[PDB]
């Protein structure tokens, strides 16, 4: 897939006030993504134990890995599509290392969307989602098909 320069505009746009705070967002999303999902939470021996939304936002852990999630994320989008060299360690890690399915970066993509729509809807209108979800599904293709190279998909 091709996105246009336009597309990578409007999500570059938002991108950038997601940028003045990241640790809120982070949070946000993460913490979207296990109450909607709780299977995902299941794969972080990290956070497991958490119970509720309330520990999970009073987790400082939690909110320092919603940094690092949203700084690779970011440094991929930024690349506005050519990011081979980011999404191979990338890819290897969640393969084989963490052992996570294609299926759970859907997940994270609606949490994402989610929460845009929610805090920036003045530069989050119907073009600017469409634009979004197509960088996601950008995204997530390229990493279904290095799953597959490195011996995993699915
Ligand atoms: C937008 C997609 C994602 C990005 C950019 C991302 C990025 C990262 C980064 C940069 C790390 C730390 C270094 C590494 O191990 O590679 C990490 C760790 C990890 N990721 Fe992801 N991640 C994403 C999605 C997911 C999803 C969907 C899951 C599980 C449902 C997941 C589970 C994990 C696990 C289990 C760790 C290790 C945490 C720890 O105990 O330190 N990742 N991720």
């Amino acid at each position: 897939m091709v996105l246009s320069e336009g597309e990578w505009q409007l999500v570059l746009h938002v991108w950038a006030k997601v940028e003045a705070d990241v640790a809120g967002h982070g949070q946000d999303i993460l913490i979207r993504l296990f109450k909607s999902h709780p299977e995902t939470l299941e794969k972080f021996d990290r956070f497991k134990h958490l119970k509720t939304e309330a520990e999970m936002k009073a987790s400082e852990d939690l909110k320092k890995h919603g940094v690092t999630v949203l700084t690779a994320l970011g440094a991929i989008l930024k690349k506005k599509g050519h990011h081979e060299a980011e999404l191979k360690p990338l890819a290897q890690s969640h393969a084989t290392k963490h052992k996570i399915p294609i299926k759970y970066f859907e997940f994270i993509s609606e949490a994402i969307i989610h929460v845009l729509h929610s805090r920036h809807p003045g530069n989050f209108g119907a073009d600017a989602q469409g634009a979004m979800n197509k960088a996601l599904e950008l995204f997530r293709k390229d990493i279904a098909a290095k799953y597959k190279e490195l011996g995993y998909q699915g």
